[PDB]
């Protein structure tokens, strides 16, 4: 009964899990501006039309009919909801983590020593974001196995149209966002009277003192930056090893010239980033391609999509670590524009500096990709891995 929910359901996710992009490719070539009459919501494919739905706040609303996040506000409100925590997200901020950083990503690195096979998801991509984003809240990264089960189910979606499936998945979807929202109160009850320097001291203050934020906006909050914080980071990390070594030789490129990995973390943005999409609603009636939108229409906006439009970029099919002029919108565009993209380009950097100096070779024996999710990434990422002479 979500129709943004549907239209996922009828096409995203109907394509391969881990492979989207010959769909991506046939709906821009064919369909660019796609009206889905089973769920009454439109999908944009083209770099322009994504770009111009996701920022152009005049005609595009982040509010529909997590709700109670600045995801799903419009100013004024969003502003002040943001400001909340713009300040402690800003590069200059998240660059003294960079230490801890290195330290969590060592200590994973360590405990993988004198293995011939790792899972990339599982030693690696998943616990450090995990851990970095629970120590920048302030809640223990001892519970990031729950942490992460919790996360994966508040980003699935159910494994198919039908309403059996449908309520199974609402079910247990529910349950998830229950038992993680109880922790969090806890956490809040907990924290009033014991502040640290973290993220959720910051957000009691907003709520306590005066009315930044309300009492019902402080676990929304928790859930989006705990969840947020560690589905895209662990995707992106896994996303960026699998675009490097589905390229033969980008491997070494990048490891003989770590000063590349920044450029190539923004390629790996564009290319494979964990979030394919974002959705609006349309708020004044308007027109892309000739096309009409009316007032109270869903829209799907396909970043993934936007960002391998052939009109935009050259070899956009390519992942090419020397792209010059690469303008992705990969962290979205406007207002709305990733939070946590500092803090994802940091963690990235630092997670591809040390597998790059760990290992000389890696070689994919499977994925298990994330199928039935709003995310895009892998469950599981095994490799054979032979670790340098240092
Ligand atoms: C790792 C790669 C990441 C990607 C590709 C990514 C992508 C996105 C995109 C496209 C948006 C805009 C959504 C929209 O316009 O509707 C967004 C928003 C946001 N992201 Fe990220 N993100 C990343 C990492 C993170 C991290 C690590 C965090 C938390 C630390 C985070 C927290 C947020 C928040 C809070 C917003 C909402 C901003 C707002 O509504 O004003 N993101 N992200
Ligand atoms: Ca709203
Ligand atoms: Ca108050």
């Amino acid at each position: 009964q979500n129709p943004i929910q549907k239209a996922l359901l009828n096409g995203k996710n109907r394509q391969d899990p881990y492979d989207p992009f010959p769909w991506y490719e046939k709906m821009r070539k064919e369909s660019p501006v796609y009206y889905d009459e089973d769920s009454k919501v439109w999908s944009v494919f083209l770099y322009d039309d994504v770009k111009r739905v996701i920022s152009d706040k005049d005609f595009f609303s982040n509010q529909f009919p997590f709700a109670k996040t600045m995801l799903s506000m419009d100013p004024p409100k969003h502003t002040r909801i943001r400001s909340i925590v713009s300040k402690a997200f800003t590069p200059r901020i998240m660059k003294e983590w960079e230490p801890r950083i290195r330290v969590l990503t060592d200590e994973l690195l360590g405990k993988a020593r004198g293995r011939d096979e790792i899972d990339l998801v599982q030693d690696f991509s998943y616990p450090l974001p995990v851990m970095v984003i629970s120590e920048l809240l302030g809640v223990p990264s001892e519970h990031k196995e729950k942490f992460k089960e919790w996360s994966d189910l508040l980003v699935s979606l159910p494994k198919s149209a039908y309403e059996e499936d449908v309520m199974e998945w609402r079910t247990i979807r529910n349950k998830g966002e229950e038992d993680l929202s109880a922790f969090f109160e806890n956490v809040i009850e907990e924290k009033r009277r014991n502040l640290g320097d973290d993220i959720i001291s910051l957000l009691i203050q907003a709520e306590e003192d005066g009315d930044r934020l309300s009492p019902d906006e402080l676990v929304p909050f928790c859930n989006l930056l705990l969840v947020a914080g560690n589905e895209t980071t662990t995707n992106l990390i896994s996303n960026m090893v699998y675009s490097i070594l589905e390229k033969p030789g980008t491997f070494d490129e990048l490891a003989n010239q770590p000063d590349l990995i920044p450029q190539a973390v923004e390629e790996a943005v564009r290319f494979r980033a964990p979030a394919p999409f974002t959705s609006r609603i349309v708020q004044q009636d308007t027109a892309i391609r000739g096309v009409n939108l009316k007032k109270g229409e869903g829209v799907i906006a396909f970043l993934a999509s936007a960002n391998r439009d052939e009109a935009a970029f050259e070899r956009a099919h390519e992942f090419d670590i020397h792209r010059h002029p690469n303008r992705h919108i990969g962290f979205g565009h406007g207002i709305h524009f990733c939070l946590g993209a500092p803090l994802a380009r940091l963690e990235t950097k630092i997670a591809l500096e040390a597998l790059l100096k760990q290992y000389s070779a890696m070689e994919t024996i499977s994925t298990e990709p994330m199928a039935n999710s709003f995310m895009y990434g892998l469950k599981h990422f095994r490799l054979h891995v032979k670790e340098a002479l240092l």
